[PDB]
């Protein structure tokens, strides 16, 4: 590898933490990978694997192998018609990829535009964005299996996929994501659904909705709302939003007119974690060097040099006050290191 001794993580998450790794390893491959797997071991340390650092929040210097994957390559394994499958290894940046299929005439990610991080993390948390989730696209993935070593393949039903949430994330550490297969498609009636992205395609013309298209839309308000990490350190949106049973919604129903909720198909309501952040008066709010964005009160933030610990102090801050305001729990989306 290109192995590094008790180095800095700030370039490697996107919050901005400077927080020490005991060994940083770049995996450019699968043999990479094992030797990386076979260090960790001959050397006692535990392996932290990570992509972009966009969905993890480091608290203390880590007494880990830091695997940073930066695996590379990016193929149209299949054609049908009016289905694509394509794959593309760990460490290929996420949105590049999306302008890849783009750019060969494929639709399927073009709602998922401009989310950070790597195609290996993709299916952990499930991404999701404008109505659509990994999920909807997923075909299959490769993973290294941690127990014993060996590769197996992973349909879409064996990943459990969930709302942020997957196999791979209900039993943390043991699998380690090399490939990643979806099923884009070409012509299919366009996905859009009354929102703004709707609202600003049907301004330009609209003369046909392609993908490229709905993807330039998507970037655009993108790049209006969401705090960039090159400027204020983030993880993007910190908590999921939260869904309660029918008897939990009721009564934040008639006590809350406001209630921005949402109405799923099991019969539940997923509240927006936004507007309990902000009926709660957190937005704007700054305690040092952290708080939340001034907008987006999803969206917690280090202003500058701040610690994961300080991060994570104003999450659990932020959830015991909204659970002993409103009796939910807000559940983070990134991961804690
Ligand atoms: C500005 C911003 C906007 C965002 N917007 C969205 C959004 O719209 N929608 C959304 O869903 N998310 C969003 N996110 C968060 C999203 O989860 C991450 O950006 C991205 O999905 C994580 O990819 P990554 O490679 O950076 O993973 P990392 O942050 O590097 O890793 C996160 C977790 O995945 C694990 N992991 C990483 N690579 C592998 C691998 N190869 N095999 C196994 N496990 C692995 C890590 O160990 C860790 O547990 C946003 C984040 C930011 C900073
Ligand atoms: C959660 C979410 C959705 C969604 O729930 O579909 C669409 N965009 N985002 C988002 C919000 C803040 C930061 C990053 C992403």
């Amino acid at each position: 590898l290109e192995l590094q001794e008790h180095c800095s993580l700030k370039p490697y998450n996107t919050f901005g933490i400077d927080v020490r790794a005991r060994l940083l390893a770049h995996a450019r491959d699968e043999a990479d990978v094992r030797e990386a797997l076979a260090l960790a071991r001959e050397r006692g340390l535990p392996l932290l694997v990570i992509g972009g650092g966009s969905n993890l929040l480091l608290t203390r210097d880590v007494e880990a192998l830091v695997l940073r994957m930066a695996s590379q390559g990016r193929r149209i394994v299949s054609d049908a018609a009016d289905s694509v499958l394509v794959e593309a290894e760990a460490g290929e940046a996420w949105d590049p990829f999306v302008q890849w299929s783009l750019e060969r005439g494929l639709a399927g990610l073009e709602n998922l535009s401009l989310i950070p991080g790597t195609v290996g993390a993709a299916p952990m948390q499930n991404i999701g964005a404008y109505g659509v989730e990994l999920k909807d696209v997923f075909d299959s993935l490769t993973a290294l299996d941690r127990q014993d070593g060996t590769l197996r393949e992973f349909d879409r039903q064996a990943c459990r996929f969930g709302y942020r949430d997957s196999l791979f994330k209900q039993e943390p550490d043991r699998w380690l994501i090399l490939r990643v297969r979806l099923r884009l498609t070409r012509r299919e009636r366009l996905h859009l659904d009354y929102g703004p992205v709707r609202q600003r395609l049907e301004e330009e013309g609209i003369a046909s909705p392609t993908a490229r298209d709905v993807s330039r839309v998507i970037c655009a308000i993108r790049r209006e709302k969401l705090p960039d990490p090159a400027v204020l350190g983030n993880a993007g949106s910190f908590f999921k939003n939260p869904l309660v049973d029918a008897t939990q919604a009721e009564r934040l129903r008639q006590a809350f007119p406001d209630l921005v909720g949402y109405p799923q198909a099991d019969g539940r309501l997923k509240l927006a974690a936004g507007w309990l952040i902000d009926k709660g008066g957190w937005k704007g709010f700054r305690d040092g060097p952290v708080g939340v964005h001034a907008q987006q009160a999803l969206v917690l933030v280090n202003h500058g040099g701040a610690t994961g610990a300080q991060v994570r102090a104003l999450a659990e801050r932020i959830q015991e006050d909204v659970r002993r305001r409103f009796g939910v729990e807000l559940e983070p989306e990134p991961n804690l290191y």
